[PDB]
């Protein structure tokens, strides 16, 4: 009994007696992701190089996501990392949902062919007045659904909702996402730390001490392994499946961290918590932060509960 | 003028006036690569979860290459990371070439969907004696062709020969590798350092010093960025295209480093040198090491010349 | 504003306030069709011929259709051309729907690579007693939905329901059926007659006279063109889109015609009528015949209303 | 032993000791074919209906072949059914071969999704004079290679040369044509007749008599089955693999038949003869007709020897 994402979404829709609007939203998202996936794998690239004689992924992915979501008649406010201001869906195509997304995460890894993906956060419009940019300023805790598509060796879509986290593998032969890991839970403690040690000179005392323990454990256990793909979707997904910890904290030349709150942090923090993990800035929990700006940045620490807890305790140490 | 990998090798073969054996071998290598990519991308995976009522990638990739290479009738001896002993092709199928290959590099990244690939080195038989492992124990400097296939966001095959390095992007729609980067040359100096710092406790003084210098630059320049995918093929490719340095030096468990010389170090060292870069163990040149064990290991530091020489100088400073 | 079949099905489902059971049924059908389509195009055939060293489409298609439909939890009785008796779905997976289908039409065209397809008829269980083979013995007039997938130069899925007929093209790059012809209507009169003139010696007086008119028009107009692919799905689809007439009447050595009533005739008769066409046996209308046997055969004449009417009048001529 | 079309032509080239020019030409033909197939199958069609916010197959197929053949550097003159005049390749790209091709055969079947294909004939230049149309006006008997690509339920490329006929099935997953039928030989006698009977009023006495004999067999055998896809490539392929006869004789509009000699009749006549079959105008052998017009038409009857000779005898009986 094989489960396609389409069938899974539909069943979650009926079990919740939804009017069918969100179900359509998720089906469109899934369709947009397959269209980005094919573009990422370079299908039809030969024609680009004039195979029959006589654009950028970031822009194409964004266009695909915008149009597909508008055509779902399920959204009223869209927030993209590629648009300075929130997109207000045309009245005739409005739904009750607000979507925040990262059309193509890992830009610096684009040209070297390293893994990249798509991240999204789905919110229910919490008011009655006209759709505006503020409708997307809800804290992650309010998320109805969040997830991501990872374009690695294989394309995978991870979806998280109140019920839990599920991983679906894309079978490109039939354009179908197959459920291959149901109700996933991150392990209590991992053995991998992921962070750009390049900004070592700018790390606060906590991170600096935490890193040190990983390489030189006081209790003399085995040192953690290091892994940094350079793309949030990839590092995070490896975290969810192998366990461990992922980090992108602030630093002298980037006080509020680099990663954006609405379409990168919240989405991943939500997937992590629903998988039995933690996601913190170092002091407060990502999902509880009250967004003040659509493109606001936020420090983020996530992964296995024990590894994250160990770090939270070091922060208190330097409280 | 669109140029496919097929046309490219066929043309080189003619310029060189080869009898066609090496050309058929590179063509077979090309076919094997497309077959692995399709598998890695999970095509047909739906039949796995019985979409119609009802073999790991490592063994499959290995079996594909073996079968495809034997069937080329251009090889006599084969060395695989998956076989304890060298493989001697049956007489009826013997050619003059010796191939050393890493069917699926990046085993630890297989399940988390991170980039993986295939590495290969080709040598001509150097004796009239009956084929045996000896024929595979030549120094990298004798390679006639080397390269790899990266199965990342998209699939790319990098090929190097006496003339230079060329990158071919795979257009999966038509099953052709399109030439997208001619006679590639690495930047003299990069700004990215790649290594697993989890072995900090086991690094020697030079490596330690180099890494610190990358984080706290003496001339107070901006520190280098850190990147470590975990798959040699992925980190090495980013090094070739973006510039910088890649390192896997000796440690406790691996006093002579981890990576294998015949099918990992040499192929990447040949590619790196043909692109104007360097590849060293820290003491000598990778391509000049005469192996004595087909599964011999060797330390390796490679990438932009200026970055490598700087580390090389650290080594001789301590000596 | 592009419409995928998935979105179309969902919207037709909400507009009709359906519980969502039929919607799932149609999504599964659509998924099964893409899985048959990939198998028909021979994807992965290289592995069959041992590409990595060391079944029939009719059977595979049937398995795919059976399993996918059972997993929809939307059917109670299935009727396949490949099974002597109706399939009674397991109690735990029962839905209210009855499906009759031709998993792979055009068997004789299979080995010569000519177009083949899948035909289906969806019925609502019209009683209360236990699901039995009789639940599938309803006359086509009772059809809730009917259509077919044509695996020609390109794969297309034609779907007909009370509302009308729509054609969706399959974009294999993203495994998505795209609406390309909405509310299709066959033209009043065509200029192509399709029939196997091989059984000329066995045709009744009506057909014999009708054929003659096509070649030698009494009014001296231009003779009709002849076309006979040899596969019902192909000939019929060309009929729906180009107009004209398709015929498979009885004959001395096949008194009740060849084509089967439940999964070939009814489905196509329904698609035709909803497209403004006609489908007759020569006397009565296909959709009104009361099925007596699950694999009962029936003569069929279909296509443009004028061309079919012309033939019905010749029958009355020899009444 | 899996054999791809690439390996096959490369091997033949070696056995023949060619300089590699014809091999690169057949390799280019192979690439062009895969590019057309992908297009015919409608891959990427979603971008047409603006799935991301926003050229007929005949012109595209034509442009692909032209560009791909010119870029092979193996041709000097090209004849296409889509160009009024022969094409003379620029000096810098000139080879010794002359190619006559039918980029997309079966134009009337394009929109109804029925099987279509590409037909090609290859000749070596027969003079030292400057390239011109003359070089393309040689009798079929001079072909060095001919064949076609059928885009039916699956894509297949049939290739014929002095040695014989071989069929290669395209595995779209890896973009390779796999040898699935070696040294093909047509049945001495078939049981299928293919022709458009709509021109009955215009057929000559022999054709008329033959067709009647096929329906009412004198020896009272079972009548032949009728089949006419409407695309020469499709009907001819079924004739080669199942046996039987294919016909397109003269009529009012086309007194010298319809099908073109250079890129339709000859290629199929060469293939049919190399497979032990016959191809005649009814009076002489197709391959021996010396053309005088690149777009010259010719009557053609081809298929199983016994079936063709029987019709040939009808012709001489009347004469
Ligand atoms: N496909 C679905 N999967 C999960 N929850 C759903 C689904 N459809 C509806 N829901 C739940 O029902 C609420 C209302 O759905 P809707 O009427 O479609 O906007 C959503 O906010 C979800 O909490
Ligand atoms: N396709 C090719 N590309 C580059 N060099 C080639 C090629 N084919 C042959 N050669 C060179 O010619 C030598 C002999 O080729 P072969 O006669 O095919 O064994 C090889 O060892 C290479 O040095
Ligand atoms: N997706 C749909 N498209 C068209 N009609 C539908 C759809 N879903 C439901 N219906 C109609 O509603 C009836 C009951 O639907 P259901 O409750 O899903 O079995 C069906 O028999 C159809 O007449
Ligand atoms: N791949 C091949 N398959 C069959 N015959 C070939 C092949 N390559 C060359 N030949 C034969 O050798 C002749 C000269 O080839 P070339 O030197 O490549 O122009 C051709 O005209 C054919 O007769
Ligand atoms: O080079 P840096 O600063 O480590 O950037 C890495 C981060 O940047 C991003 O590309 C920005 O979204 C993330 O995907 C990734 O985690
Ligand atoms: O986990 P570690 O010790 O960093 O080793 C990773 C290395 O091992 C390999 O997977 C091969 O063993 C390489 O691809 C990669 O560079
Ligand atoms: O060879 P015949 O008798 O014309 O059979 C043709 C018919 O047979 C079938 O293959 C049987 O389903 C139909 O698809 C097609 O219309
Ligand atoms: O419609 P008609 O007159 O039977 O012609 C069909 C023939 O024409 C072609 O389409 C080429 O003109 C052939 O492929 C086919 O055999
Ligand atoms: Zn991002
Ligand atoms: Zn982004
Ligand atoms: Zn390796
Ligand atoms: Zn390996
Ligand atoms: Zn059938
Ligand atoms: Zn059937
Ligand atoms: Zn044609
Ligand atoms: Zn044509």
């Amino acid at each position: 009994n094989i489960v396609t994402l389409t069938r899974f979404v539909m069943e979650e829709g009926r079990k919740a007696r939804g009017t069918g609007e969100m179900t359509q939203l998720l089906n469109s998202l899934c369709t947009a992701v397959k269209a980005i996936s094919t573009a990422v794998r370079k299908a039809g690239i030969a024609h680009l190089w004039g195979i029959a004689g006589s654009k950028k992924l970031d822009v194409l992915s964004n266009d695909l996501v915008i149009n597909v979501l508008k055509s779902s008649f399920a959204t009223c406010v869209l927030v993209s990392e590629e648009d300075k201001n929130a997109i207000i869906v045309e009245p005739e195509k409005r739904g009750k949902y607000v979507v925040c997304f990262d059309p193509l995460d890992g830009s610096s890894n684009i040209d070297c062919l390293v893994s990249i993906g798509t991240i999204f956060g789905i919110y229910r419009k919490n008011s009655t007045d006209e759709p505006s940019e503020k409708d997307a300023l809800q804290p992650g805790r309010n998320l109805v659904a969040a997830g991501y598509a990872l374009y690695g060796s294989a394309t995978m879509l991870v979806l998280a909702m109140v019920n839990g986290v599920n991983c679906f593998m894309l079978d490109p032969a039939i354009g179908e996402f197959i459920l291959v890991d149901r109700d996933v839970k991150i392990k209590k403690k991992g053995s991998i730390y992921s962070i750009n040690e390049g900004y070592a000179k700018e790390f606060d005392p906590a991170i600096t001490e935490y890193i040190q323990r990983k390489k030189f454990p006081p209790d003399n256990s085995a040192p953690y392994g290091a892994r940094y793909v350079g793309s949030m979707v990839a590092d995070v997904h490896r975290t969810l499946v192998y366990g461990g910890i992922f980090m992108y904290p602030a630093n002298k030349k980037s006080p509020k961290g680099k990663l954006r709150l609405l379409y990168e942090c919240n989405p991943m923090a939500y997937v992590m918590e629903k998988a039995g993990g933690l996601a913190t800035t170092g002091k407060e929990a990502v999902l509880d932060i009250v967004p003040t700006d659509i493109h606001q940045r936020a420090p983020i620490i996530l992964g296995s509960p024990e590894d994250v807890t160990e770090l939270l305790e070091i922060y208190q140490k330097h409280a």
